[PDB]
């Protein structure tokens, strides 16, 4: 089965294992789910933001209107569960949705999605930044002193996208301002990206919170700025972050576990997305093979009744309670493998 076909199977697998009993819920958070009521209490607004993105990946691959519709329907379901707006207490949850909104805008051409993305950017600029810890956007409204990567890196990406779209200087200025702070405060000399700082109001960094998605979004931020500025530092930094990530976060061809919590299940999917952008920008065949080889391990072990149930550890057979966040990273990885399989040419 080709990668494009595995991506299609992955797309179908989500509802196979997560379709909820009611249309209102849409998807159960876990599989299996012995007690739906309790397991579904948490509204994973940010998980759904990434589902919109993976549904869009399928559309970009197929060009089928039906696929774009599933993406839009998903986005509206999420926005409406959140009260008919993208505004949320967690600045990062908002950003993931703003990124999905922009991609939806580019695919549908509907102005409401661009306005949604712009509104999120504006809300962060108007309320999320302060000079505690020297700058940076805060994690959530009730904790304005805690500055972390999940908020700052995605904001840089959103700012760059908005800059290219609207051509207003404020977008590039904020992208640069945020990048400078992010790099100075949360990035290691060798390119490793720390999760955040001052979470406990003690001014320290969570060094042991080594997560793949922090590396991924920093790579994306660098590539977006490289596209706009063309300064070597951005491409060089993207490469260093990618290299250190593979060196310290992987083992035996796959990424090591990052935690049994639900949210962590989505982390490596996010890395794969921006890591794939680096691959296309640099034509790095070693990194290209890492993606394809890791996906091979996933498919050789995630089979379940003809479909794919993809947990946190890609080498192990599907076991225990699995959040669809993990399912999403598997789906993202396969869509990336499928894209790589098309051998798109970007540079000679």
């Amino acid at each position: 089965m080709k990668w494009s076909e595995y991506a299609n199977l992955a797309q179908q697998s989500l509802e196979k294992f997560y379709l909820a009993d009611t249309k209102e819920q849409f998807l159960n958070n876990f599989y299996p789910t012995e007690n739906p009521e309790e397991d579904n209490k948490v509204f994973n607004y940010w998980w759904l933001a990434h589902l919109v993105e993976v549904r869009l990946d399928a559309y970009l691959r197929t060009k089928k209107q039906a696929d774009l519709e599933v993406a839009e329907k998903t986005y509206l379901h999420n926005k409406n569960r959140n009260g008919g707006t993208l505004i949320h207490d967690f600045y990062d949850d908002m950003l993931w949705n703003a990124l999905a909104a922009y991609r939806l805008y580019k695919a549908t051409g509907k102005s409401i999605y661009l306005e949604d993305a712009q509104l999120v950017w504006q809300d962060l600029v108007d309320t999320g930044w302060n000079d505690i810890m020297g700058g940076g956007f805060a994690w959530r409204r009730p904790q304005m002193y805690y500055k972390n990567t999940p908020v700052n890196a995605p904001f840089i990406i959103l700012s760059c996208w908005l800059y290219n779209e609207l051509n207003e200087t404020k977008y590039l200025e904020w992208a640069m301002k945020t990048y400078e702070w992010q790099t100075k405060v949360l990035v290691r000399e060798d390119g490793f990206v720390e999760d955040g700082i001052n979470r406990l109001e003690d001014g320290t960094i969570d060094y042991e919170w080594k997560f793949t998605y922090n590396q991924g979004v920093y790579i994306g931020a660098n590539l977006e700025l490289y596209r706009i500025t063309k300064e070597a530092i951005y491409l060089d930094t993207a490469n260093k972050t990618a290299a250190i990530s593979l060196k310290e976060l992987t083992e035996d061809g796959i990424f090591k576990d990052e935690g049994n919590g639900g949210d962590e299940g989505l982390f490596k999917g996010i890395f794969y997305r921006y890591f794939t952008d680096l691959i296309e920008e640099t034509a790095n065949k070693t990194y290209r093979d890492f993606v394809l080889n890791s996906c091979q391990i996933l498919v050789e072990n995630a089979k379940l009744d003809g479909y794919l149930l993809m947990g946190m550890n890609w080498k192990e057979k599907p076991s225990g309670k699995i959040p669809y966040s993990a399912e999403l990273s598997g789906m993202i990885a396969l869509e990336m493998a499928a894209k790589l399989e098309l051998e798109h040419h970007h540079h000679h």
